């Protein structure tokens, strides 16, 4: 039951050693100078540790009038890619080593989904419950200030983001505080932080992002005969049956999209209890049940399962919640053949070894829930373009599409003595609804898909190159370390 | 006749009270702290008044050598949307109230056409006719300087624009003066002001912008069966017949585009006289007549009407000139069912109540002449993009289009033993032209059309929502207020 | 009675026309180009009107939770001298015209005392008595912010200052708000405003500044045989007898210092009533009386005089209170020969003419109460020096002094067989107190005295140059206009 930090770090060292060799021979061994290039692995030593970590201690006057000093910290893992990216966590269980760890994860994660951002992470030792909306605000802002004055929040330095503990409300404050203070003259002040309200410069499709990422991440592999054979998957009768642990944002959507495409949800577990039903569970029903009242407990059309759903018999198990939920203990008691990490670090290193032994394909957090980050990239861009995606092309494109059809029509009618006989100028029903309901989220969603696909293939190619089996995790880390390295390498350090 | 500031104010307060109640219940009553969220209407009382207004006296050495002080002002209504936008006036009738008023209009007008700009407006108590080109330049530059040193010109702060009293020449100077002085280090210096020459970073399709706007504005509503029924329009034999008051550069185009689509111009006024002809009047002909010599008076194919063509018997009357031309007096004497405000404030509040009483749909100036602004937004972006729209797509697109058609061809050929029989690969005449002559102005004009439309639906949906009839005006202002509010709300003021 | 604007403007014109002529002839008629140099009096036309004037409307959330919008303005008269200087007034009566006027006064006043600052002046339509300390703060800050973002509050742009309606507490806030936000990177952030607490970067000797100024102003003229003869003053039996109208800060000190040097206070009025006693009145007593309880009414050793002390028979009458207290009505009824304006505009133009008819010397407000400003200059400097005056010289000096004395002693003891006989190494009692209690205030107070004196002689010289009598006012303005002009002239405008 290791702890985040000594989990990630292992993962790195793992896929650091596996790259070192190859990373010298073949890649750069044709201009080998004193074969001391193997001492250039010092670039890997630099990548491992966070380059900067700022600890704070600011005060805020509670609503009752009493003073109080809040402590928090933000760590920036790497700068290989200028603008650092990472969330902000409001919890009373947020250690410097936790942030440092997550921040490390970020860099690699971003690499995997080709996002030009360095890994960061922030944490404020506070418990939102114990503060009033007004207080919270006061905190986020004073935080933003300090964070700014020391180069830890800037649209070209570090762009924060929400976490399970924080929301778009906070982000909106961060943004605004910044813009109305130290970034007053910055024409891209609002790009200092993402995950903010649409009105404040947010990007359409943020919410569903992470969730949709999980889906495409699974999709890409579930549709790869090769892998699906090693597991004896891509059925004919069974088709697809999954389970999701944690009905949060990510979990909910993950079950929405997964279900939409033929998969059947057999079990959903939460902090409270769980749910079971071989027949299937409908996303909207369970969603409206959890929105109408308390939790998911006492949901009709579903027997209350007891304990975690991590042992429910299904094909795909998606851990979209807490940390380290799959350990060396319950690792051999999992039915599922595929584990989709819809969260960070939901499986321990020991558990990984087991799963590998009994052919269990674990889709890396490092890649699966990199959907939010991918879209946050878009939000950043959308603030640099200062325009909502497709604002200037939708109409143009529409016209061009109708000209295309009209050309086929006129050109097919000139193969007959008519002037309105053939009727190609009519788009399909789907294609019509697309055109008529074109909107930013469509450009976003599509860009997401594209990235999750490209990345997927990339991981697969890397797992076939280093002969790995279903160890997609290390593959991904390796993939990442190779990218981060290349940047550093093709420059240096001080003589970079 | 009330003045411009009284009107606009009234309009605001009108919409402001309409919103208030719905703005609390339904749209935020779900987490209603001690229902004091009625006291949040303060937001509205912050939005109403301009938040800044700079008055300034600056000297210039007249050509003859003599010194003279020039006084002018610039008012920034709101900063809810960072870059303020507004035009510069050069008239000896300006008045700190006027600029405050028009700057108030701008904010709302931008909101309507989803343009991320705050409302601003400048004014220099001067009369261009009494100053040499050289002098005028001196002025516009000094003015830019002072305006810059105080934060009232700046690609991120405030982006000025031309008015009927200024031109691209001036704007060019403003842009250059700024980029050669204060904004020397700003990589977006030439985005400090719009409406500039092409060679100075201007955007194609500026001249026809406002005009085209008018058209689309009208078009969107004259295509809506619902509204066209309440009037008894969208006829089968009368089709469309319109009249334009003021043959300026908005009026002229308005006629051109209106006419080009099956509408017949039956009357065209001016500041001199008028024109009449139930058979119709050709735009080109009347244009060439005006351009070839003097005014439109003495135009063949047309009997010299006497008085204002605001009484002519037509379907659509488009006031594209002076201010307050439709008052309580002549309000009842109109024969047109639709009044398209191709100018600002061409109808008084009293007139509006009359037109409503005798079912007369008045398309708001707040929306109908927002075309120019909409495009100015594009110019700004163009300047930030550092590339002419389409530059890197036109060719790519072209290719992709041909491949599309080729596919349909080849594909269809397969259903026949021939390799050249069916020729879909040929684009319609129109489509060809479009492809061959693809320029920036096409992307621009299309983006415009897309904004006018979306905005038109938005206004309609708002009208229906607050069960407003043909009072599109208030409906628009309400629509605006709502937007501007949302921004403020989803943040605050100091604790924003 | 004419308002402040009308007056100050008149004063300017007056001096302006007196300087024009001479300002061309002997000054610069040697290079005389075209003799058009008269047309270079345009300079003057630029100097008269304020160059900028910002009007704002910013919100604050009152303690009760309600939301109000505060309106206020700042006006910068001239920039001829880089940092503008001027106070901030918190009263319901403030009017754009008022600030403009007072700003205008500053520029000239500073010129008189050789202070390198432009003339500025703020104003916030608000009555401090209606707001809680918290609320006041919240206003000063939000005001400082908006005032900064538009270039009306920086250490090198415009340095505000306290008024009778605002104190050091508000300044402190201004300073801090600025240095925490916009000016965060400015190493001289705390030089953005003056009149702030000592612990915030304030200079020692600010409270006795304006008062002491009034004293040295009077002292310099009451010591000039020439002027004192025209009035038959500098007596040998009557010595000195004065009267002060207004027992505010300036008035109190004025009496303290005046009295300390032989004068004899015979009457002191207030907003309530007055006091009279030919025998004399002791500052400390009357001070303690006021402090101890209520006003000055009921004070022992003094018969309650009814009305204004302006008519009390005395030598020097010092109006240290409200505006326009000496008009064309009571002007003839004055018994004093000298009128020391310890306030701004306490005598109307029409009163001035009268006093000049019956040889009454009126020492100009423009000069007399320029003591505060003079010291505020020091405070500014103090903040830019980053060290308290004397900090690194007191000790050194002390030592030097003793060595001086000990050199006289040893040297004198060498003219007599004795090593200890003569004792010149002993300072006087006064000297010793000075040495032992050396502190910043001393350096300040000295510098102030030096300025008031040099400025006094400058005024005189001017008066005698332009052959003005006891019309010290115009003489001062003229003296100012000359200075301001010289700057502009020895440069230009655009081609400056």
């Amino acid at each position: 039951d290791p702890n985040f930090f000594k989990m990630v770090e292992g993962f790195f060292d793992r896929g650091a050693s596996i790259v070192e060799d190859k990373l010298v021979e073949d890649l750069r061994t044709r201009e080998s100078e004193e074969q001391k290039r193997n001492r250039v692995r010092g670039i890997l030593r630099i990548i491992k540790p966070c380059n900067h970590v700022l600890s704070l201690s600011f005060p805020i006057r509670r609503d009752d009038g009493s003073w109080e000093v809040i402590e928090g910290y933000r760590a920036q893992h790497s700068h290989q890619r200028t603008p650092c990216k990472g969330g902000i966590r409001y919890s009373t269980d947020v250690s410097v080593d936790e942030v440092k760890a997550l921040a490390s994860l970020m860099t690699y994660k971003c690499a995997v989904v080709d996002v030009p951002f360095g890994g960061a992470k922030a944490g404020v030792k506070i418990n939102p419950k114990n503060y009033t909306d007004n207080e919270l605000e006061k905190i986020t802002r004073r935080f933003t200030m300090e964070l700014a004055k020391k180069g830890f929040i800037g649209p070209g330095i570090d762009v924060p983001a929400p976490d399970m503990s924080t929301g778009e409300r906070e982000m909106s404050w961060i943004a605004d505080t910044y813009a109305s203070t130290i970034g007053h003259y910055d024409i891209n002040a609002h790009a200092c932080v993402t995950g903010k309200p649409i009105s404040q410069g947010g990007i359409h499709g943020r919410i569903s992002a992470t969730g949709r990422g999980v889906f495409h991440g699974i999709e890409n592999f579930i549709n790869e005969a090769s892998y699906m054979s090693i597991l004896g998957m891509t059925p004919g009768f069974g088709d697809k049956t999954f389970v999701v642990q944690g009905f949060g944002n990510v979990g909910l959507h993950s079950m929405r999209y997964l279900h939409r495409f033929g998969a059947k949800c057999i079990a959903v577990g939460e902090s409270d209890g769980s749910i079971w039903n071989p027949d299937g569970i409908d996303p909207k029903e369970l969603e409206d049940f959890k929105l109408q009242h308390g939790s998911i407990l006492g949901f009709p059309k579903a027997k209350p399962y007891e304990g975690s759903i991590l042992e429910a018999d299904c094909d795909i198990l998606i851990p979209a919640a807490s940390e380290k939920q799959l350990t060396k203990s319950n690792a051999p008691r999992v039915k599922a053949k595929i584990i989709a990490e819809g969260a960070n670090g939901p499986t321990t290193p020991e558990a990984d070894k087991i799963f590998l032994e009994r052919n269990i394909m674990v889709i890396p957090d490092l890649y699966l829930n990199a959907g939010g980050v991918t879209v946050s990239y878009f939000e950043w861009l959308k603030n640099l373009n200062h325009v909502s995606y497709g604002r200037l092309t939708f109409k143009y494109e529409r016209d061009s599409n109708y000209h295309l059809l009209m050309s086929v029509q006129e050109s097919l009618e000139r193969k007959f003595g008519k002037h309105g006989g053939t009727i190609p100028i009519v788009p399909t029903a789907e294609f019509q609804d697309r055109i008529s309901g074109a909107s930013e989220k469509d450009i976003v969603h599509s860009g997401l898909a594209y990235t999750m696909e490209r990345s997927a293939r990339q991981i697969m190619r890397t797992a076939m190159k280093y002969n790995l089996g279903l160890d997609l995790r290390t593959a991904a880390y390796v993939n990442a370390i190779e990218k981060v390295f290349k940047v550093y390498n093709e420059a240096g350090v001080t003589f970079t």
